[PDB]
């Protein structure tokens, strides 16, 4: 149908248990408040949200639940530079330099880790600074973005 | 014309000396070639070989003959002194100031940072609810974040 409100998330499980269909978003499309998708199973779906989370849609956000049938957001993976900073000093240097390049940036899964989309210049930079990183196909979750 | 630094007043120097000072703005500290006039009115030319990549610092000696010194002094300016509460906040503060393209410097303790005053920057900082005080103080080159 024409979805206006999130119905929670698969994380606050949900043993599934359910027949979950998925909408596949790029990490950059997760901030759309009005749009039309087609689900994995090909259902036609419309979002015009009231009170989208300011951060964007996250993995597992339930768009639809009728009986045992679910539709949920899933974020496609992309190539991502996984930055591992050695100190607080280096954190500020990394963040300030990426912020300068106006690249997107996200919190990693540990204090000194940070994740940005892959872009040749970004990586040139990171290597120039001699910062540790690996490129990986992985998932930029909205809830972990740096506001900006 | 001065081509080489002769160390710094910090590695003292009890003074002891008749120190004249060149007065630079924090943004002028990266000049490699230029002409100044000292505080005492001497005329002085810099064409440096191997300027510190970071800029001239407070107290960098430009000239020493006998007891007479000439040294760099960085004029104080209004500076937002940022005190971040966590590593998380450090990355958000730094990334947002970088975005704004503001200058940024390391403070004197781990979660302290200093940037020129500018209304937007401070608007931002208050918007993020970050702790800061404005103060006339000194942005030393050696503590800049490269870019």
């Amino acid at each position: 149908m024409i979805i206006e409100r999130l119905v929670g998330n698969l994380r606050d499980l949900n043993p599934l248990d359910f027949s979950v269909d998925h909408v596949d978003l790029e990490w950059f499309e997760t901030r759309k408040k009005i749009a039309r998708f087609k689900t994995r199973q090909g259902k036609d779906i419309a979002i015009r949200l009231k009170d989208a989370p300011k951060l964007g849609l996250s993995q597992g956000d339930i768009l639809f639940k009728e009986e045992k049938e679910i539709i949920a957001v899933n974020i496609l993976d992309s190539e991502v530079i996984h930055i591992q900073a050695k100190s607080v000093a280096e954190v500020a240097k990394i963040c300030y330099e990426i912020g300068n390049r106006h690249a997107a940036l996200y919190y990693g899964e540990s204090q000194f880790e940070f994740k940005t989309p892959f872009e040749k210049p970004t990586l040139a930079l990171l290597e120039k600074l001699g910062v540790q990183n690996r490129v990986l196909s992985s998932k930029l979750d909205s809830k972990e973005r740096l506001t900006v």
